[PDB]
């Protein structure tokens, strides 16, 4: 069982992967976010957020309005399944979530919720496989 994933966010506003597989024997799953490159958090902060595919838009829209000091997410947003904090370069964060939070016949999206980042394709698929 592969129950973690190491994902990178760079200075060019991209993740180094577009698709996560969550093995369904996993009781928990861990995302290790890191930020290579040379740019601070207020310039090019990244976070990793999980929601259903349907919820992504609203989570992003409400998140952008909440701002950088709220880590670009609406506080307590119930559409947020799991999330990291906002990180700048040279920084890192992990999240671990329960796999029982995912369901068959739902589609899941991961993304960064920093202003306009997900619109520029900092996002990808999350699949129970
Ligand atoms: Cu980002």
């Amino acid at each position: 069982a592969e129950c973690s994933v190491d994902i990178q966010g760079n200075d060019q506003m991209q993740f180094n992967t577009n698709a996560i597989t969550v093995d369904k024997s996993c009781k928990q799953f861990t995302v290790n976010l890191s930020h290579p490159g040379n740019l601070p958090k207020n310039v090019m902060g990244h976070n990793w957020v999980l929601s259903t595919a349907a919820d992504m838009q609203g989570v992003v829209t409400d998140g952008m309005a909440s701002g950088l000091d709220k880590d670009y997410l609406k506080p307590d947003d119930s559409r947020v399944i799991a999330h990291t904090k906002l990180i700048g370069s040279g920084e890192k964060d992990s999240v671990t979530f329960d796999v029982s939070k995912l369901k068959e016949g739902e589609q899941y999206m991961f993304f960064c919720a920093a202003a306009a980042h997900a619109a520029a394709a900092m996002k990808g698929t999350l699949t129970l496989k």
